[PDB]
């Protein structure tokens, strides 16, 4: 009867409201994706619990054993009943489960720690003295992989190898590091986080470069759920409302430090 | 067996070969949709004929009598298998027919004739002499009817008030009338467009402001149909390949007159 909902903490779509402590069940949390999954639970007509992803990761395949962790583990070992979290539409996910239209737009985008001399990938490709990496499981992690463009193949190469690693378990970790290397770190993710943290003190980042691709962000359901089709419907209707870019405004750009 | 295509003639879509009376069958056209329509034939291993929507339309739905026109009418009555076209995925569409995940992203955007001093929407709702208006069939139209967004509802008043219409039936004689109008009429359109029509001659128009919404075409399959989830993977797959930023560079940049 009550649907769960895996999610994951990542600002600005799900975090701990200040008070959480004093707080209880779905009333403990904020953000964008906290909004939008009680929106799409009111005009889908269904009451819901929010379940922080057990290992904290978006999904990925192992590659011995075939299987999915992260949210999508969730969804397809039918742990929870819906993924209401910036998950990026890929292939090797709608091949296992599926995704509502997206309701944001994104790319992969470049972090740098202001002055950094930087300004595009072709630029990272070139050089050594300035490391860069990725999140370890997800999405970004994959298109460089899979890539055969000769920048970003370039780019892999140096990746994979790099030691350290170059690679970041979470995103704050990633962006941790870009602000504590001294410029010698530069950071490969979404553009949505990127936009972000670019507002947000010490306001010592900054997006550079165009986006490296186009894709977006989906509400997840295991295949075959009857949740889908509502919730499609549910995510176009928002959009065309103007309502998912009132939420975008307000997570963002309202509560802008810079 | 083979898959009746219905797409539109929308430059750059898919055009007329100049020389097409030499030609036969699918060899008549070239475009984007051309290109990209031999593409996912190609990855979901079927034959196809390409046919023009014998009314010329996106499609809309007739206040009275309920009947839809244009390419979501020829999939909805069963005259086509699959439309392959810049068709925008709206709320009111998918209730009656199946869309791929998106292979573009867009948004309504502003076309002036160069030095008409409007900058924005709230540009335009705020005054009077430069007129404007929209395509008479399609969702940039009925994104105006059904906003409750003030600056955009007080643009709608405005339109489907103003005598004579300020509405036009191709995209071709909206572009034509703000060309000829001398600065009097701007035109609200997807930004896809708008963005081929500044880079050809006479190079006199021009995108102004930020897109008022955030959406994307989809390949459109009838409800049911057995192609629907091989066309998605399809269009996923190409994406990531890289292939469909290739080909937008193709029919909009690399041919730029401007
Ligand atoms: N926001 C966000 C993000 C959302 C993500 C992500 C990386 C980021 N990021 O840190 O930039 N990888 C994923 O595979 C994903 O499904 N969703
Ligand atoms: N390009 C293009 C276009 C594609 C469109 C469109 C208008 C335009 N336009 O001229 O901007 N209206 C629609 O309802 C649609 O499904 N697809
Ligand atoms: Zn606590
Ligand atoms: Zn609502
Ligand atoms: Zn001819």
């Amino acid at each position: 009867k009550t649907v769960v909902v895996t999610t994951i903490l990542e600002s600005p779509y799900v975090m701990m409201k200040k008070n959480h402590e004093m707080l209880e069940g779905n009333e403990r949390y904020e953000g964008y994706c906290v909004d939008l999954a009680a929106e799409i639970a009111k005009h889908c007509g269904f009451k819901y619990k929010l379940t922080i992803v057990g290992d904290g990761k978006y999904g990925c395949r192992d590659a011995d054993t075939k299987i999915w962790n992260g949210m999508v583990g969730e969804l397809v070992y039918g742990k929870a009943d819906i993924a209401i979290a910036p998950l990026t539409i890929t292939l090797v996910r709608e091949e296992v489960i599926d995704f509502s239209k997206p309701f944001m737009s994104l790319g992969i985008s470049i972090m740098i720690k202001k002055g950094t001399p930087i300004e595009s990938a072709e630029d990272l490709s070139k050089q050594t003295e300035i490391a860069y990496g990725t999140l370890d499981c997800g999405s970004t992690k994959e298109f460089f992989r899979r890539s055969k463009i000769a920048v970003f193949d370039k780019m892999w190469t140096y990746m994979r190898s790099a030691e350290p690693s170059v690679f970041v378990r979470t995103t704050a970790e990633g962006v941790a590091r870009v602000r504590k290397s001294k410029g010698k770190y530069a950071y490969l993710l979404e553009s949505t986080m990127n936009e972000y943290i670019e507002q947000r003190k010490p306001c010592d980042t900054m997006k550079v470069g165009g986006n490296l691709d186009s894709k977006g962000y989906g509400i997840a359901t295991p295949k075959g759920s009857s949740l889908g089709n509502a919730v499609n419907l549910a995510v176009l209707k928002l959009n065309e409302q103007g309502l998912l870019d009132k939420l975008k405004n307000k997570w963002w750009y309202d509560k802008g430090e810079c």
